[PDB]
């Protein structure tokens, strides 16, 4: 499993990985992280919370990664890692880990894994979770390129009632997720996100936001 200190990848054991969470009585990890802005907020906020964020573009984390490796008093801070890695290969290390798992704004290949869904790569986030584990998927299109994309492509098209669907249910339900609750949101909601990518979501044009959320029931 490769980690990010600083602008550095380093190995991470399973065994370095179990004596750091060991400190911690819950562990969240977020899925395409993006910049580390989100979870830097929520980590400096929940100090009794491990949180792991995932990315497959280590560049992204650069300046949150040399920030959490300074000093508490310059922003540095102790619960937080950054993974790099992709869903189609998610290190073996995170399995059975997390007490939730977040998918925020997810974007091409791995939108199309959330909405579709892709059964396989799910099945795989969801090996990530603790049994009944919290999930949140929170989802939109990138521009309206992406959105011709994924109907190109004979995708789903993004809509609550979509995913309210007996069938996107049942999909999720067979990779591991119980689908709780369904929720449109709007560019407000989204102002309270901290990366440059959720900002600008939030203060451009109107758009329609999804979250899906509900417990990991794979195990």
């Amino acid at each position: 499993m490769l980690i990010l200190k600083g602008t550095k990848t380093v190995d991470l054991s399973k065994d370095e990985l179990t004596e750091i969470i060991g400190q911690f009585d819950r562990v969240h990890i977020d899925l395409g992280t993006g910049d580390g802005r989100n979870i830097y907020k929520l980590a400096i906020n929940d100090q009794n919370t491990f949180y792991i964020g995932i990315d497959p573009v280590k560049e992204n984390l650069f300046d949150i990664s040399k920030k959490i490796i300074k000093k508490p008093s310059k922003g540095g801070l102790s619960n937080v890692v950054f993974v790099i890695a992709a869903a189609e290969s998610l290190p073996f290390e995170l399995k059975n880990i997390a007490d939730s798992i977040s998918i925020l704004f997810p974007w091409g290949t791995l939108l199309e894994y959330v909405i579709k869904p892709n059964r396989d790569i799910l099945s795989n986030v969801a090996d990530l979770a603790k049994k009944e584990a919290h999930f949140e998927f929170v989802t939109t299109y990138s521009d309206s390129y992406e959105e011709a994309e994924i109907k190109k492509r004979g995708l789903p098209l993004l809509s609550k009632a979509y995913f309210l669907s007996e069938q996107y249910k049942a999909e999720l339900s067979n990779s591991g997720f119980r689908i709780d609750d369904v929720k449109e949101l709007d560019n407000e909601y989204v102002k309270q996100f901290n990366s440059l990518w959720a900002k600008r979501l939030a203060f451009g044009r109107k758009r329609s936001f999804f979250r899906v959320s509900g417990h990991v029931s794979k195990h």
